[PDB]
């Protein structure tokens, strides 16, 4: 169309995409100030008014660029994200949870979508994630199995830490991060169950070894790429 | 045999091995629910009945596939494991410790045996372990030597941490993981023995250095393999 | 000039640059003793007298070598540093903050400027920093976004940790370092907000993954250099 | 000599060196039991008698093999070690400190000297240490500079942590290991000095970055060796 091409050379234009990047950064400062109580008592109104100005601007633009690109728009990871955070954003406050108001703050991630240098590095990081899946598999299972013995051994006498399969899952996640694993968990346990270290000193070893391998794994696969290039 | 070949094309068949993978996952959910007290009051019976249905199914199948494969079955790492967790499983409750009931939960690791993609990655992880043996050697010795001085210096005045060669071994294992090493151990010690940091700041250095090397070691040996391939 | 060349073969001479390296090390021992209260009661005077002897010596030499090298001197990173720590040093005590007196202690970093082997390794370390910028970018943004939800969710009931966008930034920096993240932060939170782990167990994962990549990233880029050499 | 060659084919013989490896392991078990109080009340005598049997055996053998090898013996790292732990060992108890009795326990490291596979890996680990010297240099200096400001800023109001240049050095060593750096140090400080995070959040960054580089450094230098081989 003699206009469909005038609409595309608008949307696909630099100024338009660079414009909503200046409207991203102007909004991220606003979210920053809006947490201030002092700022909110004075400049609260402008702000909440400013916040409606943008959301129609984006719904304008999410409408424009979904028209420009029709059904291709919907098989794009970045675009779908922009659709699903604007959508999230459009449903208003005091309806349902208000946790959605705090989730609205995800729309800042658009700056990663809109900025190419940023979508590059995010594609790097995600490019890594298929290779580690089998380890994440094995690993999840391993946690599962130990959550179950740990509950079965300790949940009745240590209910804050092991009375639930999830309570155990969590504590175990923490012990893996080595976070007060001894003085705060294993050591308190050996006051009652004195051979508790048999369960944890092995558990630490396996998940640390598995981690070390997971990482050497990334570093070797990052290397097949260099020699191949 | 005109049947030994009908028994092999059963056992070695996809549906049969994929069948006991669906009987693995159905059992792992059951172990999950069985930790719940609510679930156990209602659906306890079905469950404990379900648990006997499987164990005869596996002892059926561990019998079948030990017949199909005779004495080869017994020099296979995965198969031996399946024999030794089913065996563990067959001895019943309220005999000996009941810690064996919690050890029964190891039979979930069959999912790593039955799933090829999973036995692949487990063979990777174990493939690594010969190379690090000399470091694990040196390392064990080093811990040993320090357990002995640490007991000899601190066990009489700090018996929860150093009165035993093992008590020391453990605390030292913990200090290596940097887990409250200072605010919870070395610092409390310098209230009595003020030059205790002479023992620990060196000890941290050596075991951290040895670890860093152990890891660079894995990463270099993972590299001889790439250029060789 | 028949003297400009006699001034250059002084400044650019070994003995002159090696001289102010012996005047660096003599001064760093002095700063060391000067923290002692005993030393300061006796040898305080000599010392504070000694400290004025050097600062005129350096302002002598910073004047000489800025003359020898005119405006080239001012586009050199090491030289500019030497200018800006001597300058810092020249403004005296009891004027403004006295935090500048503690900042005077930065002039020890001249030993890294004056010693080539040392400016080599510092140029290595800084040589690394362009490549990680996009990750430091993404990363800063990510922290920002979570500071804002974390304040919005927890600052009213946990003001020491989340009542400020910065208070949150800090706590979050700490949680990233895994430092009492559970027993000291997330666990205290679940006494009031029981699904707080939904915010933190994801947050730990993302920033740990991003870190692992940041590091594998350094190691791969250090490798393009070897094959290229 | 018609005997100097009979003395060398003794010392240099397998059985002789393998003999004192069985006398090493028999002694290391003895040190292990000797920490037990029960064992020492019964079998104490045998033991302390056993301990004199070996020390003359080694002084026999350290005499033999210093004769076999004359002055070459004294420029060998492993041999010198064996001389200097036996020497340490020969001076008896209740003279000077008794800390030397606990230092006698170092003679177990002979097992690393006597076992080739073990002296191999120890030579690997030490082979690494020249390359990191410039970083250990820079690093020591950096710690030094911060010890001095940290004392100058905090030692008067926090004397257990910063009243000494060494007290500071230690605390700083601990903060580097991230060990309760926040909840136990920086956080307690901001109750008095509220912009203390300006000193520590930078300090953590620099020493973590320097560490990451130190390690990528080992991994790259371990790689020049592979392509060169
Ligand atoms: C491409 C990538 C890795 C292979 C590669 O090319 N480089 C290494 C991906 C693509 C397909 C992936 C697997 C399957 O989806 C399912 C599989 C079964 C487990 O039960 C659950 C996860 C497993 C291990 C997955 C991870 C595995 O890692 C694969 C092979
Ligand atoms: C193959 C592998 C490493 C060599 C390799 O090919 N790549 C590296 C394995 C195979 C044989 C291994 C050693 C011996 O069992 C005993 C030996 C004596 C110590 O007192 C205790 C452990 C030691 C160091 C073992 C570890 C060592 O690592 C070896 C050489
Ligand atoms: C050379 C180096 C990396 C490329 C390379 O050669 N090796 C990898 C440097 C040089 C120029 C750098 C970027 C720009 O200054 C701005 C850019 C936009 C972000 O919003 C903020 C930071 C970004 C990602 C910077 C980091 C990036 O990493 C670049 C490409
Ligand atoms: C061989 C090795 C590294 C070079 C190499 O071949 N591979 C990297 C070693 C051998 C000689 C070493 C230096 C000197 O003793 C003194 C020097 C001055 C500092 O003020 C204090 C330490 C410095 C940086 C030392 C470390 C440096 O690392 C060198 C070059
Ligand atoms: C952008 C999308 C991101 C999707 C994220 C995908 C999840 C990836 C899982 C990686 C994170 C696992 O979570 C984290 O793993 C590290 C591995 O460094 C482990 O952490 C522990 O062991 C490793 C051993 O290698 C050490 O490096 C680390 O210092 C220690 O704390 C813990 O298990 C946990 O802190
Ligand atoms: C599937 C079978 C598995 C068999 C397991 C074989 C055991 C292998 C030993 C490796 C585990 C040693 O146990 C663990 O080692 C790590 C090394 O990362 C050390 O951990 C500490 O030092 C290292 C330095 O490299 C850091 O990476 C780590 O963050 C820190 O906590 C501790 O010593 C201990 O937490
Ligand atoms: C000389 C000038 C220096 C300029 C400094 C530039 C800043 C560079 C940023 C690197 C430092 C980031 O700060 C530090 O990052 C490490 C990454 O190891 C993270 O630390 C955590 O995760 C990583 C996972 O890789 C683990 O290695 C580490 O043991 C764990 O504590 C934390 O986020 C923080 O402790
Ligand atoms: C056999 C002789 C041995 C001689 C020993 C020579 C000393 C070598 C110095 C290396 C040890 C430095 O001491 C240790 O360094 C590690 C680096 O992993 C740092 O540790 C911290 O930062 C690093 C970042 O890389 C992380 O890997 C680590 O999990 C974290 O705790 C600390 O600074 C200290 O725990
Ligand atoms: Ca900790």
């Amino acid at each position: 169309g003699s206009m469909y091409l005038r609409i595309t050379n608008i949307v696909e234009s630099s100024f338009f995409t660079k414009f909503i990047i200046y409207l991203i950064v102007l909004n991220g400062i606003t979210m920053g100030l809006e947490t201030s109580k002092t700022f909110m008592q004075s400049f609260g109104v402008y702000t909440t008014l400013f916040k409606q100005i943008v959301i129609t601007i984006f719904t304008i633009e999410i409408i424009l660029r979904i028209y420009v690109h029709r059904i291709s728009f919907f098989k794009d990871p970045w675009s779908l994200f922009d659709f699903f955070v604007v959508a999230i954003s459009l449903v208003p406050t005091s309806s349902g949870f208000e946790i959605l108001r705090v989730l609205r703050v995800l729309r800042l991630f658009r700056l990663v979508t809109a900025v190419p240098q940023m979508r590059k590095i995010v594609s790097a990081l995600i490019s890594v994630i298929p290779g580690m899946l089998s380890v994440i598999a094995l690993m999840t299972l391993f946690f599962y199995i130990f959550a179950i013995m740990a509950t079965q051994l300790f949940g009745e006498r240590f209910p804050e830490w092991f009375g639930t399969l999830g309570e155990s899952f969590y504590t175990l996640f923490q012990v893996m991060t080595l976070e007060s694993w001894s003085m705060g968990i294993v050591r308190p346990l050996m006051e009652v169950y004195p051979y508790a270290w048999v369960f944890f000193i092995p558990f630490i070893f396996v998940v640390t070894f598995v981690m070390i391998n997971l990482v050497v794994a990334i570093i070797v696969d990052a290397m097949a790429i260099l020699n191949q290039k």
